[PDB]
């Protein structure tokens, strides 16, 4: 059925190697992505190129050779490469969302959480997120990466099922194909050890990008930007590339967010939703929240307990304990105004609760 | 001589109250700033309308009263603001950078070193810096204050002589205009007191920032957008709304930055150095230093010695403990072969540090 | 038994603070009232919305600022307004009157008397008044309001028991519950004073309509519209908001009506009316009326004494002076024949009169 | 050119002497506006009808016999006429403005004010006003008339050319047609005389109504609503019935509307803006305003005098003393930011003055 | 996850017993629906109640007591009852289509796929199917059943997961309620057996939709109109009547209407298409057809074999065979070219497809 897929290009594959951004490969990978995007899949784009786009934008001037001319080229630059996509993609009727994230961002819990509803309601809307880094305030992958790391960050935090990896080179190989007349191209990897990190080498970013992204429960496919028809055989199953396989569930992933740090705050539910909860399994609404202990902000990990004491689930919580103590007993409807905002109707969702 | 002034401009100042932006207001607001910038001077543009930009591109469709509604829409029209902001400035032959930015962002060390470097670099490279919130990942201002207190700490990192903030009304009054005859435009302020934040009342955020900016040393201007040539004459000297004078001077600032909280690390300083810093009082040189202690980041403050150990300065780093000690003893010219990166020749500036 | 209630509804309740009306809202607020109508009460709702629905009808162009545009747009969509409302009224087979007032309707004595006879047949009726200002002629509540006093009004004029405003907060707070954790709903008010017009600040309007109906002898509920069965609680006396309790009877009310300014004219009355009025406190005949002098109109309050000279009683007339000198002395079956229309059989009602 | 006529439609022709609306009569009147409408013209709807829509739309119940029936019939049956007149002209793209006029509206200035500015705004804009009387607090037309006197009322409001009054006989006959076979149409009338309302007689509401136009300027033709191309033929200067032609010019009445009664305010206005509205005839700007003197609301006619304190006009005054005060010396686009509302960027319009 | 529900609402449901639609359940149940369709999940809506509009609508006219009176009654009501079906939607947001559809229209296999097509058009761009029987040429229905055996029928159509019969009885009761004191609705059943019949009985035929319904793999629950949230415990799990559970899995309904009767064509695919057929599972493109044998319509079964004529596949045609020979071996974005109309890109479809 219905898929995610997180694409990322780097510099090369935009720009093709040299100095300006190659539109007409943009345009065939731009039309791979709306074809997926009318059948029902989610697109997610990582994108890099801000810097050269800043670079033509200027007339390509003479600037000191420090970290601060990249980040005002890419300043000047970002808003050209996100208008570039929206020219792109608006030939098929497809709208594009801007989104500039940080490592930093995704340690947060309550920008995790900011962010991951931004991109949910871009998807659930058939916005296709645009996503680079904040070179305003993070410099990582201006010195080295090139929005590799991003990318695995980005899948994970849109749920996506596959990530697909655009280089210059075909994939991964056993040996130097150029030495070696006999070196293949590695079809399938199930799990990154010494050996592989040692025959990689420029292709390190991408093996971290890999297994990081594999570690949470995402296959990974690294491929060839040029290759004609990549992503759609991406998606279909057709192997184009390397092919590094989830070492975990997505269930697994859950219980690693849950369970990874202890909670940060306890609440008491009355019997009826915690009958919901249990034998239903359904989402925590404020109603039936009775007290709240504990300070702690949005996107925490809280753990919910029955009027006796024992507890009965752990889940990260849409709202502070502030506002869950002022909206505590109330009907949905409500929420807003004795807040001003509004979250949305659930205090827990079931999707990010684990039932002991 | 040339000075700097931050603008802030609000929805209602772009929209007009109305339910789009209104782009002949912001081409005459332009045309003054442009006419600013030819004479020397410095101009940053605080704004808001990335909602309002989203909801108009997308055809007003009909989405959840929730925040993540908010977020989408800021998304999808944060690139249409800042196309528009291009398109008004080049008409005068002016270059536009985007810069998202944070309250979290202007409290930390590292990240408020590298946005102030890239505000630099732009202003010293005729380009107007764009200061948005990145509400992907912070809500703070679409609740309420509509980049206000975000005003505020852009003209602290900006180092602004001025700050002006465009409203609906002319200023602050004493009493109430409709219910008092008599009631008279209040024109300069020393001072926040508890009878104007009582007398003030949709203006309480607008005497926060102002509280915020004059106790970092900057005056705040209050005034309407509306008003003819309202920021030549804000920058010239006439009155024409509010003023609130700075209760601080920069040299303040500055003290309370740098002892604001106890030092990251220490740093041994040779004799040929320790006699600049002493009695010329220039920059730190990464040749002279001799030693670094402790693990610190780029941006925290750290204590300056000489070969005795007798403090001698405190100042700001520009580079974290590593770098700084790999670069320690080595010529300027050859850090970028050392790190792979630079971010100038000077370990430590002379207005970051303060001689003890 | 049955009861009075006004219900007033502004516009950021029926829109939800959106861009246009949100009718499931109204919805869910017509069974509510239809549900109150069916048990025997009476029900008269004051509503706005009517340039949100012009708007919306001419497909939201562009207008200047000034008030003749929101005057067209509410001449535009008033009748969309009142047709929304009687399509929602007609799913529980309730009809719906529009009346439009201002504040000089209720200023004057025979348009009052005009709009309270109107009022009145449409409530023995079982018709549900929908009263909205004149926008053509007044544009007092365009500027600030929002038919906040005119809601006061209309409960005065009504007679109504209770008037309930909905608004977006839950109602009033001692502190705010934002910066005070500890902050709390204020639930009984027993008259308004300047601490709670200081801490009230957006409710300004609120407070004074509050005032004036409180000051007339009807008890003011302000609460949330999204407040499930806000309505049928009120009604019934659970406490959903905070309540401003009258600070006088309907008898008081009556007599400051009566007794507010001189009598216009003065009109004698035989025996068998005199001994009508004092010993059973009936209505006053046009029979029994022997003389009238002076000059005055419907609904101003005249003198009425006996053969003797002595006054007995004061009351306003249901006909000006020629109309009660042409049917004095007459039955009242013959009334229209004489006057080519009819206001009823009686002169002076007796609620309308205070015997002297 | 472009022309204003004011079309008025009883209930007889509404109707056709039957108890329900006759909605083909009705919508051929409205395809004859519409052709008048699509080549330039201003169209203004003078109707009556509540009555019977009311009566229909309550089933006709049995109700006393009272103005308070006809009250209640008319305040249920206003929302079904707007509401057919609305679908009717919808079929050929028109919208239609709702307004709701009383005579002591019309006698009031600040009120005819208003009226007259937000039927301007629903003429500008290609919306074809319908007025009708405001029966919940107005009974005059009730008892008599049938909005005769409105119309003419609603004709000098307009500023109309042509006020056409469509009944059920063809005119004005010189003798009783059925008795005198030799009883012929009167053609033209000029003035009306004691002889005319003696042979008119149902037509003397008629006639009043006709002799208020024309002493105001503005040509009355009483014609047949069943002939086929009235409305056009009136508009073309075809003879249909009879025609009243005008016994003043416009200046003439705008002279008696300015000099009825003296001043009710006083202004001094520059030298500059003094220059302009004497050699150049120009509309007089809230800069060149230097005092204000007296206690006027909007609408009143006050007298502009120069420095020296010559009289140099008189004119009716757009904003009220208060507001004249407080934008006095003022640029235009300050208006709305001082008041917080805007009637217009002129105090005192130049079609409203007359300079002596 | 997402599911499809068809609800069945009858004559009584909808008009409560009375002559006339109640408005106020329907509205109830469509408040329901809404918020089901909110939530993703498709709802399609079998009514009745074209006879109570069209004789509500025409004045309860006097007719003869033939089944033509019926077919006049339903032809001029059907347009009230999708107009009040529209009306009551609207208020939500969400747009209503309509279908009239015959048991010989399902028999039919070109009229099957038709209106499986239409239907899976409407529930593809969020709109809500009213389907209804077309009394114009089919009148079985209208003697008994009452739209029982259509919704079965919409059901297998929709591919429904649930099909939920509302009426005025809560269920299946194991005795007579009134009789037996001990009387209990039964809960759950599967299967339906001759003792059921004899139990059951006006409850025959939903006994003969629910078997119908059941045997095609549809969960089948009956339940009352009247309980408040019975839509939405239906699509929760919650138990509201009786449950008829699945007889089958939808494999085996999909295997039964293929090989259900002989194969009336026969069409030969080149080796490429064949591997993609077998191997990955996927649809037949046009461009692999190499021969087409026999003269068979849209929407009949046809078996699909390769170059060696072994058969591969048997799956339905979305042409006819004079289509599908005309646009054999070429692409798909010329089929329109080609034909001058377009059914979709694929000849034969991959969910339509037996894999022999
Ligand atoms: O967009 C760019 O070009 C830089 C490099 C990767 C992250 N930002
Ligand atoms: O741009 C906007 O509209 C929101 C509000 C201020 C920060 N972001
Ligand atoms: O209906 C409206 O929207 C305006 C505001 C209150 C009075 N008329
Ligand atoms: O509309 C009507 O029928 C009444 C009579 C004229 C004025 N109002
Ligand atoms: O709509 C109706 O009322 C009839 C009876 C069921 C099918 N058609």
């Amino acid at each position: 059925d219905s898929q995610t897929l997180v694409v990322k290009l780097g510099t090369s594959v935009l720009t093709g190697g040299s100095r300006r951004l190659n539109r007409a490969h943009i345009v065939e990978l731009v039309r791979q992505c709306a074809q997926l995007h009318a059948a029902g899949h989610r697109i997610v784009i990582v994108t890099s190129g801000a810097i050269a786009a800043g670079r033509e934008h200027l007339g390509y001037p003479e600037l000191p050779a420090t970290i601060a001319s990249k980040q005002l080229l890419a300043a000047v630059g970002q808003s050209r490469l996100i208008q570039l996509w929206e020219q792109l993609f608006s030939i098929y009727g497809i709208h594009v969302g801007q989104m500039l994230l940080t490592r930093a961002d995704m340690e947060d819990r309550e920008r995790f959480l900011n962010a991951r509803d931004t991109l949910r309601a871009l998807l659930d809307n058939n916005i296709v997120p645009v996503i680079n880094e904040n070179d305003a305030v993070a410099t990582a992958e201006i010195k080295v990466g090139d929005n590799d790391n991003l990318s695995a960050l980005a899948a994970i935090l849109a749920g996506a099922d596959k990530l697909l990896l655009l280089t210059d080179q075909k994939g991964l190989y056993t040996a130097d194909p150029r030495s070696n007349p006999q070196a293949e191209l590695i079809k399938d990897v199930y799990g990154i050890d010494d050996a592989l990190r040692a025959i990689a080498g420029g292709m390190s970013t991408k093996l971290q990008a890999a297994d990081v992204a594999c570690r949470a429960g995402i296959d990974t496919i690294i491929a060839a930007g040029s290759k004609p028809g990549v992503i759609g055989d991406v998606m279909e199953g057709i192997s184009v590339g390397t092919l590094f396989h989830a070492q975990a569930t997505p269930l697994e992933n859950r219980k690693r967010w849950i369970f990874g740090a202890p909670p940060a705050g306890e609440i008491t539910v009355d019997e009826g939703a915690t009958a919901a909860i249990l034998e239903r399994g359904s989402s925590l609404l404020p109603k039936g929240i009775k007290s709240v202990t504990g300070n702690f902000s949005r996107g925490e990990v809280i753990r919910i307990c029955n009027l006796e004491g024992r507890d009965i689930a752990h889940g990260v919580s849409r709202y502070n304990s502030d506002a869950l103590r002022r909206i505590a007993g109330h009907h949905s409807q409500e929420i807003d105004a004795i807040l001003g905002y509004e979250y949305g109707p659930v205090a827990v969702h079931r999707d990010d609760m684990i039932t002991r």
